């Protein structure tokens, strides 16, 4: 066990699907996996594994913001043998072309965070996802009859931001969804040699900041996350 | 109702202890406070609202990491007319003479995170806790005989830090604790108009590696907290 | 037309295959190109349009470093409507399973440069390739019996960098190879909404010539032949 | 001796009150002190010992900025045995709510100066005063029947800033007032060892640009300081 | 013999004239040098060494851009013995006293460019010239009955800045001219123990093509008199 | 009358020699001036103003560091006229080949503050002299018999570093003297209009830490003022 994970070598798969949310794991396991048992709850952050068409696949949160997932997806990697790690979550929109519900993939992932200067001798590291889990991520989509985008997200350090001239920065320079994790999770996965993949829903549109239905939303969270297990089978081949 | 607190203005208590893990805010909801009432339990982020010794006071975990709590503090403080944030967390020791469950109070943090440059034009912002807050806990303290250091705390955004060199510098400068957010809730304090103050438990020592897996001194924090709020009120 | 290249909309593709020296623009014009005409002379950075298997395709240098090829690249985006820009070039590796003569995709781009800073308020931006243009080049690759490695480059301002030991970092945070343009590029099409792919080949791992070019020339293949599969 | 100060080990009382005015000094040694003995005079940087009420004390200015007072705070540390720097300066305000003449306590200092990031990593050093000595100098206001805000400072290098808008965002989050030293004799008290705290007067209004052209409320700033000594020697 | 430059020590003189443009190497080896004789042809840079009035003098282009120009400047500097480097370019004014065809000499240079801070610790180095060598050019430059302006110039990165206003703080600070290359190579100069300096002519203020290459040969005349005025 | 000098129009001639050390201006005006009177005190900064060979020549003292020295030049210019601004101080140095008394000139400054970052939009100002000043400089100490350096100077912030590894840094780049104000005066003469120069004499060096004998320290030191003064009638011609 770790100081934030109460599991032992063996409770996760290689493979770790991971949703900001807690209450949302243990959503994935109930509705996708089979076999599901709960393998973690240390400060609530619900882990679970099970199978997924005899997949064996592992699902656990990661909370919010960058330093949080960093300390998860590290022990995961380090002390749990885990390969490769697919965060799922909900993102905004800056640009007037991405709607909401469109499903988004973090190729690259720009950042607020000082943590990969940190890293990177104060340099410019380009936080990527893995190749082959983006390219599994876009055919296993395809494969389900959605066209999901492949560009930059931003992960933000202050939702509430005080600056609230960023969003015209991000928007010019084509940043697809803003979220809080994906660029600390790539930093993490570069550092201690495993493979990461970021992908996003758009429950939010900056430009007009809505939400629509929700039967809809819920179904399109749905996709992103049937897209996520579908793609680890890809790869498996 | 916030995005990411659902409950209504009152539901909150103008004070509100703040631990990082969810789990913590229900003990001391169940240990400290009467007539205990949930008020909150999006994303399982655990709130509630009850009374110590007649006094109505509000318990909610903050999550790990400066981006979180930032979120939590900020809701609350423009949302539910929070007027005091008094986070009791842990953290890890690098000075010798800092021993597991030593209490210590931070009137200072530094932090390895841009937040505040974000906010003070690139500059340096001392996110310091309000005068008052930090003297009433040293205050309480006292009065129940617990012992507690007061000074600068250091606000990681990595736990696994790859610069294992700076641990040395923050011994050099005396850093109390290292922990990860105390400089995020200041600079949310200052930047929304409110006062905070952030009084952690030892759990771990970084170099001898000895490290809890809680209670007791981290029922003393929880006291020295919620009797500093009284004086405060007189 | 423009401060840098005397030519007029249409004189070029919209897609430009980019070599850091100016003398390969021509040796790929003649090599590799059908029916190439020159449209560029200016400062001797030589360019030519021409067609391979019919697809309209132009070739011009964009000299050593950011600043350089990001004048050329932006200009020929703004001016002469250039869609996707293919920097096809030369590396060297820091890592020990990444040969000399290896291919490799930048699908991200590393640097010590301040040009991205300055266009991204002082944050981090990762200056990334257009993902289906990974892609083609890969399945490119494969097609040719080639395997290409996909990652990271570093672009690098100073050649001769004092700071030896930031080839340990590289090393460390899986760069594929150290160069000097990609950061510079990918920032310029997202600046100005295009596409931009660098391709390198493995010239140096910190060789006959004629391996040196069956490498070259396979590199360039590969770079043609996906945009043929980005067209469908 | 050291490079800018000819006296030697003993000449210097464990305690020093500092004025960035030379003259300053000189005045509060002949006004407060009894017995005044000057101790230097280098570069015109003049010293003196002396005694208040039994107790024995030192008054030396320090010059302007951050450069200046970390040489003179420095070298009395490391060579006179200097346990305690007491910074009684002049400052100016951004806040709509202070006046001329008031007086502010540093428990914190925000400072555009690049010293305390070449100290600290690059990172965001809190620069915080000492908490016994702050709360000494409530006490001592408060005995005096002296008004007094504790909070942060802003250390300034350019007191003609070339960014005015700086002051909003100083204003935003709450500056007391504005000089020139405080961040930089905290750092100094951190790296070499040592307790320090910054007490100023309001002598300008950046807003409104009244300002003075001395003593009284800077002769009540003397007082705060002398007797906040005596009640941290009990 | 070294990565960019196919010569050996001995083939360029202690001195070495540079142009940002490659092709104007060749004009001056040709108009203003005797027995001129090729000694480099890398990826188009030709480089010529000759004589001036008896004295040793070399030329070569250095490329646009702080990256390309550190790398010649520094392989020059420690593997073929140069002493002193002068660029010789054009610039951009901002003020509005500097008009068109003005002679600009840059005793120093500023940058957006994160070089010379991975040099210095990440604190500000001061890029400056020869005092010598700015005074050689001024008094040449006199001696040929023109005038000529001495002080800071900026570096850019960016041809094409995002950042609008920067011009107007240029202008704040005095900056005689914008150019691509001066920083880098007085970093260089600093790096490796030589001497460097930077003259530009206005070609742009933020003239008929006779009136360019009067001013152009005005000059070189005056970098190469330069030279022999420090020589005694 | 400004807060930090008490004197008005007039009061101060259009060229200012400034010292660190307020005792050394009233040694300059006392050693060099005709008719020398005190024209400010404050905080105890004298200043004075005289003449030279029938030149009307001022000499203050600037303090210790950047943001003092920033304070008074800054006030010179504005409000009271002043076109020039010669400091004339100490150094150590770093070189093995720059000697104990030499005098060093400072064409340009490099620096530790952020003050001129501040000024430039965060970017590399390059805080350099007024060429004519330098030119002026360096052949009235050839008049003297005199051979100047010059180059680069460091103005620290902190005299006493902590990391002591930036000595072989300025080493490598050839600075040839460090001391605490050229950057910062040079950054004040470019952002209000006006001309300044740094000249130093090596009281110290930092390699093997010395002094030597102190008349001809001394004599060094007069020269250096001998030379700033000589300087200004050169210009004026
Ligand atoms: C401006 S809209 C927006 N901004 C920032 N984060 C968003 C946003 N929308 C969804 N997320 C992601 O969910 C959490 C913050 O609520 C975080 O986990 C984050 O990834
Ligand atoms: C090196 S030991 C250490 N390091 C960093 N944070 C620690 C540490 N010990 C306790 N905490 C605090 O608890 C959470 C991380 O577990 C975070 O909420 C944090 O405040
Ligand atoms: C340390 S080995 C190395 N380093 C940097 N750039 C290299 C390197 N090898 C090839 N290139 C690329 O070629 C040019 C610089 O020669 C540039 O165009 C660059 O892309
Ligand atoms: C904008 S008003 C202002 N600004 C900056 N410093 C001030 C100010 N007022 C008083 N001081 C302090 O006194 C000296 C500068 O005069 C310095 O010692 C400084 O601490
Ligand atoms: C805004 S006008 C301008 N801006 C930047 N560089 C200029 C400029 N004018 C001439 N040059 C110099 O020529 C090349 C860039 O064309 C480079 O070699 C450069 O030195
Ligand atoms: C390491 S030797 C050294 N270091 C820094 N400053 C020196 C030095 N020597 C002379 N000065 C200058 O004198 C004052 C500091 O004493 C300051 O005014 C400064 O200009």
């Amino acid at each position: 066990a770790t100081p934030h994970i109460n599991a032992e070598m063996g409770d996760f798969a290689d493979v770790v699907l991971m949703p900001g949310d807690p209450l949302r794991a243990k959503y994935i396991a109930e509705t996708f996996l089979e076999d599901a048992r709960e393998v973690n709850n240390v400060r609530g952050m619900l882990g679970f594994t099970g199978t997924y068409k005899g997949r064996k696949i592992s699902v656990m949160g990661h909370g919010m913001g960058i330093p949080s997932c960093s300390i998860y997806t590290k022990e995961l990697i380090t002390d749990f043998g885990v390969k490769k790690i697919i965060r799922v979550g909900s993102c905004g929109a800056v640009l007037p072309h991405v709607k909401l519900r469109d499903v988004v993939i973090g190729m690259g992932a720009c950042t607020d965070s000082k943590v990969n200067r940190i890293r990177f001798k104060d340099h410019d590291f380009a936080a990527i996802a893995d190749f082959d889990m983006v390219r599994n991520a876009v055919d296993a989509a395809k494969a389900l009859g959605i066209d999901a985008r492949v560009g930059n997200l931003f992960s933000a350090d202050l939702f509430y931001s005080p600056d609230g001239e960023m969003f015209d920065v991000m928007e010019k320079y084509g940043i697809l969804g803003v979220e809080m994790e994906a660029a600390g999770i790539y930093g993490v996965a570069a550092e201690f040699g495993a493979k990461a993949l970021t992908i996003c829903t758009v429950s939010d549109h900056i430009r007009t900041h809505e939400q629509t239905t929700a039967a809809e939303r819920q179904t399109t969270f749905n996709d992103m996350i049937k897209i996520a297990l579908e793609s680890v089978l890809l790869g498996d081949k």
